């Protein structure tokens, strides 16, 4: 399996810009920023308000835990290709701390309002909107070679009063390469794509159009997470109680895929469950037919059916939305 787009761009690129391997960190000057609050944390670092003491600006400072230094050259050298990319989050200096060499990602300040609060004011329109806005980097991203491989609400910030939207974490990112088999283990649980849990290792950027569609899907629905599995091997079963497991067979078959018999035992046989059969007086409100069309083209077993990120823009469900731009 290969991509359907942009699966050349670092084919013809020098090997410079995908070779992360090779990368020599410019370490900058740790005195130069300071902590000023806390603001979030995750398994593979800490974050905080800080501020640029030479120019007083505000910026954010990543402070990663112990990890290998493959991952950490990874994550640079990507946020260094996608810098100034429409709402890319803008890595601004990389420092260390002398004495442990601790590292510090620096970078642009981003204001945000967790989901779970945020996401149940946003109205009919406004999910339009940010959806877009989220697209645009999805598209921009994958146009340079890179598949983002943790799109979740926890990795899309908002600052809503300003109505601005920035994809952020890129710990998780990779360069693609055609036939190229990943690790599949990556991205959330809840966002997991059907990729992932079968072990279908040549995957590409079409893996984050499923997370966006989770997420979509959750946000339409104001059902978070929308696919609520505790495990891998259930997080396909709840899949499969919505999609039907006769789409899964014929996902399967296509790629010859070997379920485990104890996780095709659990997965059972379901006829499919219509959209419209998730919306109630909580969601009306959000679920319209392009709303619908436009999640159901997005959540599709086989990852070469689901629509790009540029697709997905044209799409008119945001007609108004591209009209207003
Ligand atoms: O990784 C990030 C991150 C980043 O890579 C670039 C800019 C901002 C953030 C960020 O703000 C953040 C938060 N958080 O919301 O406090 C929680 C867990 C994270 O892993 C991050």
């Amino acid at each position: 399996s290969k991509a359907r787009v942009y699966a050349d761009v670092n084919v013809l690129r020098p090997k410079e810009y995908w070779d992360y391997e090779a990368l020599t960190v410019q370490w900058g000057e740790q005195d130069d920023y300071e902590v000023v609050r806390k603001v979030g944390r995750g398994k593979y670092s800490e974050v905080f308000e800080g501020i640029n003491v030479n120019n007083n600006e505000k910026c954010i400072i990543k402070i990663l835990k112990p990890v290998k230094k493959k991952k950490i050259k990874r994550e640079i050298k990507i946020l260094q290709n996608l810098c100034g990319g429409p709402n890319i989050v803008k890595l601004l200096d990389i420092v260390r701390d002398q004495h442990s060499k601790t590292p510090s990602l620096i970078f642009e300040y981003v204001n945000n309002t967790d989901f779970k609060v945020l996401y149940p004011t946003l109205t009919d329109y406004d999910i339009r909107y940010y959806i877009y806005e989220l697209l645009k980097a999805l598209d921009y991203c994958h146009s340079q070679g890179i598949m983002h491989r943790d799109v979740k609400p926890h990795n899309v910030m908002i600052d809503h009063e300003l109505r601005k939207l920035r994809l952020i974490d890129w710990g998780l990112a990779e360069f693609y390469h055609p036939g190229k088999e990943y690790n599949v283990r990556v991205a959330s649980r809840y966002f997991k794509g059907p990729e992932l849990l079968v072990d279908l290792q040549d995957y590409d950027y079409s893996l984050d159009m499923w997370s966006l569609g989770c997420m979509f899907a959750g946000m339409i629905f104001r059902k978070e997470p929308f696919f609520y599995g505790h495990d891998n091997h259930d997080q396909l079963v709840k899949i499969a109680k919505v999609l039907g497991t006769d789409g899964l067979n014929v996902y399967l078959n296509k790629y010859r895929i070997e379920l485990d018999p104890q996780l095709e035992a659990l997965v059972g046989r379901h006829s499919r469950k219509p959209w419209l059969k998730f919306m109630n007086a909580d969601n009306q409100h959000l679920v319209s037919p392009e709303a619908i069309d436009f999640l159901d083209k997005l959540l599709r077993y086989d990852h070469q059916e689901r629509l790009t990120a540029l697709e997905a823009m044209t799409h008119p469900y945001f007609q108004q939305v591209r009209a207003a731009e």
